[PDB]
């Protein structure tokens, strides 16, 4: 398997870093300019993680349509998907009122909302049947309807009702909670497990709006979610499956959330996860 040579290969060489750093290097630079403004401060997390002008998600509201968010539109793999930050305790409403108006169906959360004795997102999602919640800024009601702990990530079912019109849609919630809170995982058996958990739902599929992506700044780990999904389903569409360059994958991918992968460990993992997925499928 090519891919597993040239990593087998950076591995030897211990060049990790190097290949990293020269895609930093070599990323795509767009102008970030709604969401340096000044109304926008507190609608985004990180002063170094904002979404491009050209793919940022808008909200359908009159007056500030902004939410830290990317439409990452991979062409060849017929693939969309959403990449956010962690919702804000202000930013709750905004999060599920883009959830139903881009026509989500799943949301795919990548951390605890804890880690490392810090909060790294607000509570945004109803923890009980009984107590349901309202977002009264963009008039929406969310309701946990079942939840389906598992040894390595966790499913639930969402109710969303447009309190306007009294519309409602099934959100699928799949929450992946034992990323560690330093490095990546040691194998990435459990992320590929838990990725095509996703895949079965519909929740990536062409019928509905894009997944919605996040972690806590909406670029490590998401990276890793998207990027390692596009590699494995480009593998089987391409009459040649040792084509399928990662490193070209995310620079496309990079043209439209920056930051995509955080360190050369989500980049070694990465690569993994690719390799291992595909030894799997066989
Ligand atoms: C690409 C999907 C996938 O890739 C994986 C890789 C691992 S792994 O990291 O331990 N690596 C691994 C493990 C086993 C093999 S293996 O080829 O020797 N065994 C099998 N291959 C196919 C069926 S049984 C090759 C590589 C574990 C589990 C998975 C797995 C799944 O979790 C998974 C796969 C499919 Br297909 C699926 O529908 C669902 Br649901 C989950």
């Amino acid at each position: 398997m090519e891919m597993e040579k040239e990593f087998e290969q950076i591995d030897k060489s211990g060049s990790w870093a190097a290949i990293y750093q020269d895609i930093r290097h070599e990323a795509s630079d767009f102008p970030c300019r709604v969401a340096k403004l000044p109304k926008n401060k507190n609608r985004n997390r990180y002063r170094d993680v904002s979404p491009f002008d050209h793919s940022r998600i808008k909200l359908h509201q009159e007056d500030n349509d902004y939410i830290n968010a990317s439409l990452i539109k991979m062409e060849e793999a017929q693939r969309s998907y959403i990449l956010t930050q962690g919702p804000l305790p202000n930013t709750c409403g905004h999060f599920w009122e883009m959830v139903w108006e881009q026509k989500s169906r799943g949301v795919v959360m990548l951390n605890r909302v804890m880690e490392k004795g810090s909060l790294k997102c607000a509570q945004y999602w109803p923890q009980k049947e009984e107590k349901e919640m309202i977002f009264e800024d963009t008039n929406l009601k969310l309701t946990l309807i079942s939840e389906d702990i598992k040894s390595y990530y966790t499913v639930r079912q969402l109710e969303l009702e447009n309190l306007t019109t009294q519309e409602t849609r099934e959100i699928l919630h799949f929450h992946y909670t034992t990323w560690p809170d330093f490095g990546v995982p040691e194998s990435p058996a459990s992320f590929l497990n838990f990725l095509f958990k996703v895949r079965e739902s519909g929740s990536l599929s062409p019928e509905h709006g894009p997944v919605v992506v996040h972690c806590s700044a909406g670029i490590g780990r998401s990276g890793t979610f998207c990027l390692a999904d596009t590699c494995l389903l480009l593998m089987d569409k391409r009459k040649d499956p040792s084509s399928v360059d990662i490193k070209k994958v995310l620079l496309e991918m990079r043209k439209f959330r920056m930051g995509l992968i955080q360190t050369a460990d989500q980049l070694r993992f990465s690569y993994l996860a690719v390799i291992e997925g595909a030894k799997f499928i066989m």
